[PDB]
């Protein structure tokens, strides 16, 4: 019998490590109705078994599987025609990439490959692109039609606010819940549930593991200001590089603040994770494991928000506020004897531009790089610099004992990459939903310096579509099996960046709309000798939180509206 | 046939002006297997029908019941059995009345009138009393055991903070649920539901619904801010009076500004339910009556909210931190010529102490008076104007005609006093609840003036449980059946209490511990010249804020702990 013959619908990789046991006579003589072709795997000491299950020999075998406890992982693999469907879903989102993705091809999508993940952030980004259409369309009518004055326009920072908490309100209680009904329809059986909660006696008392995701405050308190304060260094030091200093070659160390802080957040990332969210989310014990990467991931959300946002944080408030009293003798108080300028301190009118276009323009195109070309340039590197870097070899050995034809090969390539390659890996849904939220937070904070920010991030949005259906589509390992076998924190993250954006893009239209900066919002030889803005500090503070209680209000009316609906 | 020997089950209370319809014939013939007597009621013209319905011929009964739409009411009678049963509850609970009231006796009581919302709400008071008890002991400790200085104790306020925060938290999440489940367990026939719920098509757009609700909003800004202008009025023209007028009787005269606030309010109250909340209501279209009376309870509490907390609020935030502005020339700035002092303008120091007392202790009094012993005072004096007030005459004929004993004429006076005597009404679960939030309010806000409140309020809940529990049990008119036949808004105002004296204890803590005022809190001859309060009017907001993000944030951590459970 030959693997295309047979047509697999499932892949069984199991370890052969246990010769004295023999696994792969159990493993037959458990399949004793089903045919199977099992073959050697990628590993020396690993196999895969292809296996044609349907509707009724499929509990049994699980069963049996699990209680085996020494598979690795079950593959639901796409059989010709399912594959052929999704090739043809795939070509016809190729066609029409400029319009909108349809909702129809997201239930063909559902419907096919029935899994809920999958469709759930599909779901999320067609609405996110079927939302940002109108945006972009206000926020280029804002940037042409007023042409100088886009910068801080109230009618937009109006507009961007209602729409902020619309969108929101409208995901959370009229899609999302369509989405989450439609996908428990299914509720189909997950492989990757299954051989990693097994023995599931719970009983976990939910009480003790909140009051120990409680006892995380003070770790995320006290590692969120330690990152703080390097940042606020780190921008004191190129303040100073940039500005207050006289050195031959400061175009060179300009770029020694993004360097340090490029290597202390991973490295403060790293000891974090190790000796702190691991051990504490380990000490939480969590029944499922999918409740563990969800408090990881609530974990882990506290550096990047910083390392994020901190950043034009720091220059809309901190820097263009208060850049008059460094002018002041502060910069003779504060040892090296540097050549430094005598002269007066002039903030940089530009600096917030400049930062905000490097966070909607450049560092979403680093972003998808890093997360579509970078692993495969670093596998081809790593295949350069030793052929056999794994030293495993065993496919053309595998190639030439098995004699398998060309699409037996397809199939074994298939699950090979699905076993070793980082794009072939199961389909991340916290990975993808934090960069959309990213770009979100972005977008709802500081679009009110540059109005085509939502176009761009829907130029984005349709070729991330595009790519990330193609990806899960075609070389994600699959998760959910078409036949039964017997959001969560990023909806927080949503409201908590909601709320956010209303009160920031407000203070922001407030205090710069008509501030004294030369070329900043709408329209003296020494400005910078005096406060820039011409709202106090008290000012400022109370109308920032006059806004949030306004924006709450209003985004608790549009949830109990849409709810009663 | 009497009366006493049919022991009637239920009683139905109908129109007999249709003599021509015949209603006592066609009722009488619905009614083939069941024994009834029917006998002329309180009124001329309307009649009750003493019946002995069981299990079997209820739902058939009933449906007849309401197709034939000209029954006044129907009071689920209590036979011998449940009157003597909750005459011996009623006795069990007159015994220990020190002791707090025990949760079997809730149990025994809703095992036998089976209502939910007379259990839910003795359930609330008597969660309400117990954890009233370790706070009433905490302040007693505050009070005695500090001695001095027991005013605005950062001690006391913490743990005020702390219980209201927990207290809200554990009736929202632990018991109110429990009570919840175990009412919903019977969820038992409701007569008032019935005759006033008939051709239920419902489909009234709950959407549409909301949107109207919204449509209220700028009609309660708007009654509000008359309210507070006509209060803001009233204080300043008794101030006027007390401190800087020179009259003969300004003893008599200071009692006018309580006679203005005490008629303008029911007035606008008239006027604004008369003219806004009525017909508002009516077009919001609700289906149930329920519905629209939450409505109308959620419209009018925002006039006593107002009418309940104003005064204090004035005394503790306009009055005492601004009276040294009204010593300068603004009183010589601001036309009758009125003999007016004019020395230097001093601050009733002891203002918040006298209007917290009369709060806490004499209104508490006045408003049970007014719903105890009011009602039947007012029915005495017009049955002495007027023997035959409504010109009855038609009861002593019917007690002639029928020759009832004396067993009979007990029943007949209980069915006449459900039906008119205003202490026979249906329990009323919006003002109990009513009444008890308010004290609440009042309590968590302001109970930082005098820590024996929580005493206070725990010996007239416990005088209250009791009358209540006795009137409820005794004299109001049964709307539940033991068998089958086929809270909401008080719980945000519950939370909305909770987060606004949390604030409110928290401010008035920092502005008054430490402030320059004699006497007030822990310890200059012209102090009255001079701000009192030793921190900005910046600092109070933003701690106030800091203060309520705090408590949302406990709050929040509280009820996620609790809801895990």
């Amino acid at each position: 019998q030959t693997i295309t013959s047979l047509d697999p619908n499932c892949v069984i990789v199991f370890n052969k490590t246990s010769s004295a046991n023999e696994k792969s006579l159990n493993v037959e003589f458990k399949r004793l109705n089903i045919h199977s072709i099992i073959e050697p795997g990628h590993d020396l000491q690993t196999s895969y078994a292809f296996i044609r299950i349907h509707q009724d020999n499929a509990k049994p075998l699980f069963s049996f599987l699990q209680n085996l406890d020494f598979i690795e992982s079950i593959i639901p693999y796409h059989d010709t025609e399912l594959s052929d469907d999704l090739h043809k879903l795939i070509s016809i989102s190729k066609s029409k990439i400029l319009e909108a993705p349809k909702q129809y091809e997201l239930y063909n999508l559902s419907n096919l490959t029935n899994n809920p993940k999958q469709s759930l952030y599909f779901a999320f980004l067609q609405n996110y692109i079927k939302w940002l259409i109108p945006f972009s369309f206000f926020g280029l009518s804002i940037r042409f039609l007023s042409n100088f004055t886009y910068e801080f326009n109230s009618t937009y920072s109006l507009f961007a606010i209602l729409w902020t908490l619309s969108f929101t309100a409208f995901w959370l209680y009229k899609y999302e819940p369509f989405w989450s009904d439609r996908l428990s329809k299914y509720s189909s059986f997950s492989t990757i549930e299954f051989l990693q909660d097994k023995q599931k006696a719970q009983k976990k008392a939910s009480s003790v593991i909140m009051l120990k995701k409680c006892c995380f405050i003070p770790v995320a308190l006290l590692f969120g200001a330690i990152l703080l304060s390097f940042q606020l260094y780190c921008f004191a030091l190129e303040i100073f590089i940039k500005q207050i200093y006289n050195g031959p070659m400061i175009s060179i160390l300009s770029f020694l603040p993004t360097i340090l802080i490029c290597t202390f957040t991973p490295v403060l990332t790293v000891i974090y994770n190790k000796y702190f969210v691991e051990p504490m989310t380990k000490w939480e014990n969590h029944s499922s494991v999918v409740n563990a990467k969800k408090s990881k991931e609530a974990k882990n959300f506290v550096i990047i928000f910083l390392s994020s946002y901190v950043p034009l944080l720091i220059t809309l408030f901190l820097y263009l506020p208060m850049g008059h009293l460094l002018t002041a003798e502060i910069r003779t108080k504060v040892l090296a004897r540097l050549p430094t300028h005598d002269s007066d301190f002039i903030i940089d009118t530009k600096r917030y531009e400049d930062q905000f276009f490097y966070f909607i323009v450049i560092n979403q195109l680093i972003q998808f790089s890093m997360e579509n070309f970078v692993p495969s340039l670093v596998s081809i590197a790593q295949q350069k610099i030793n052929g056999p870097n794994p030293n495993f070899v065993k496919a053309e050995s595998e190639i030439g004992k098995a004699q398998l034809s060309s699409s037996d090969m397809k199939i074994w390539s298939k699950v090979k990459s699905y076993q070793t390659d980082p794009w072939g890996a199961t389909f991340d849904l916290d990975a993808n939903f934090k960069k959309l939220l990213l770009q979100f937070g972005y977008l709802v904070m500081f679009s009110t310096i540059w109005p085509l920010a939502p176009f761009i991030c829907l130029i984005v949005n349709l070729i991330v579509y595009q790519v990330d259906l193609r990806k899960a589509v075609l070389y994600s390992k699959p998760e959910y099996f078409p036949f039964p076998i017997y959001v969560g924190l990023w909806n927080s993250v949503l409201v908590m960046f909601s709320i956010l954006g209303c009160v920031i893009t407000a203070t922001l239209t407030y205090m710069y709309q008509s501030c004294n900066i030369p070329g900043v919002g709408a329209h003296n030889k020494a400005w910078y000798l005096a406060n820039p803005i011409n709202h106090s500090w008290i000012n400022i503070v109370l109308y920032a939180v006059f806004i949030e209680h306004v924006s709450v209000a209003i985004f608790f009316l549009f949830s109990s509206i849409l709810k009663s609906s």
